[PDB]
């Protein structure tokens, strides 16, 4: 279980299940500007799960810590600019940030105990 390595497949296993959950619907390519024509006027960075697959796949992230920094992004994205928090989109944001945060603790305990192992000595 000291494989330093085994969190790649694990964030890959875990947006699968990301992307087979109605929730997640929104947040699989990056918001439409035509449709909400202030988003970046109140976005700095738009991300979402498309984005975070191919940078995964690219081989552009070194850590999981890394790639839940950029998940983190598409929920707080959503906290910031929904104009309530009983919205639809919003509301799908809360329940799959729950799964996410379910799901991720493993792979990051796993990879951080994998690190001190390597560093032991
Ligand atoms: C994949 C389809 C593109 N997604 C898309 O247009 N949006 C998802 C992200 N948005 C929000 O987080 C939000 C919160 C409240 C209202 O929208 C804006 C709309």
């Amino acid at each position: 279980s000291y494989d330093i390595q085994a969190w790649k497949k694990q964030c890959e296993e875990l947006l699968n299940l990301i992307f087979q959950c109605e929730d997640s619907e929104p947040f699989r390519q990056p918001v439409d500007l035509l449709e909400y024509p202030d988003y970046r006027d109140i976005i700095d960075t738009p991300m979402d799960f498309a984005t975070v697959r191919e940078t995964l796949e690219a081989g552009n992230y070194e850590s999981p810590m890394e790639l839940c920094k950029d998940v983190r992004l598409i929920f707080s994205n959503s906290k910031a600019y929904t104009p309530s928090k009983r919205s639809r989109i919003y509301s799908m944001s809360l329940r799959l940030s729950a799964f996410f945060e379910e799901h991720i603790s493993s792979v990051l305990s796993d990879y951080k105990s994998a690190l001190r192992f390597h560093k032991r000595n």
